[PDB]
């Protein structure tokens, strides 16, 4: 886990802080982003805590931490950067290309519920596109590694939260779960199927959360297939026992997606 500072090159430019550069590894050269911290440190270690323990190819890898002008943390490169800025710039992605994206990060939530972590922070800003078709979740900061006894993170004060992104049971409760990361995948298909636009548009938190409260929700965006919107609003159930998982969520987009591949063959 612990990498030499003389085998990576970084460069001068700023990808987000988060920088481009060069790993040498047992043979290979390995293009690498890299987290730089410029409690601080011990939010890192332990977001570099949690994806050492994750190995999925919809999950972006950890390649290890070094200690050197700041700690960093080094991870696989996703070349195209961001989900909701590359939509943004490419507004001709086809509705089947989104669907494939959007599928893959439900096959890398399936393996995080399964592995009991809790992401907390599943949002297109923190999917990362390796190609045009292929998406990696990113971003464990906020993530948590379940207790074996609980299916469930409490958190014990409301921080710095992406409330637009949470659901109801995570402002009323504080509780975390795969379920609260469902509701956030819901949001992250609206901003896929939206092209990278911020969701509830010109609302504050304490709006959307009297908006969700009154039974409303984002209406369908332009052009997306009313069995995501179906989807989304599914995800977007208020009851948490109610709410599907992972797995049903995965089945749902798996089924759709071929269903979309066979009318793109006819
Ligand atoms: C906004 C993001 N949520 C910030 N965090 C991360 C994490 N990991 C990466 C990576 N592992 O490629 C990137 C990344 C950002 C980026 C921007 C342009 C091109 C490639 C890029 N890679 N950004």
């Amino acid at each position: 886990v612990y990498l030499d500072r003389k085998l990576l090159t970084l460069e001068d430019k700023e990808l987000g802080t988060v920088k481009k550069g060069y790993y040498q590894m047992k043979k290979v050269v390995k293009t690498v982003a890299v987290k730089i911290l410029k409690a601080l440190k011990d939010e890192l270690l332990a977001e570099a805590n949690v994806m050492q323990q994750l190995d999925n190819p919809y999950i972006v890898r950890m390649i290890g931490i070094c200690e050197a002008e700041s700690w960093m943390l080094v991870m696989e490169m996703a070349e195209l950067g961001p989900l909701n800025k590359y939509l943004q710039q490419n507004r001709h992605v086809k509705d089947k290309n989104i669907i494939e994206l959007v599928h893959q990060v439900s096959m890398g939530m399936k393996y995080l519920e399964e592995s009991n972590f809790v992401h907390r922070d599943l949002a297109a800003r923190n999917v990362l596109l390796v190609t045009q078709h292929y998406a990696k979740i990113s971003d464990f900061g906020l993530s948590k590694a379940l207790r074996a006894d609980e299916n469930y993170y409490k958190a014990q004060t409301h921080g710095k939260w992406p409330v637009k992104w949470y659901a109801p049971e995570c402002i009323n409760y504080y509780k975390f779960s795969s379920k609260s990361d469902v509701w956030s995948f819901g949001v992250l298909m609206w901003e896929a199927f939206s092209y990278g636009q911020k969701p509830y548009r010109g609302m504050k938190g304490s709006e959307v959360t009297a908006m969700l409260e009154k039974g409303e929700r984002m209406g369908c965006p332009a052009g997306c297939p009313r069995e995501m919107y179906d989807l989304m609003n599914l995800c977007w159930t208020y009851d948490v026992e109610n709410r599907p998982g992972f797995a049903a969520v995965e089945l749902r987009l798996r089924n759709y997606y071929y269903d979309v591949v066979n009318e793109g063959h006819h």
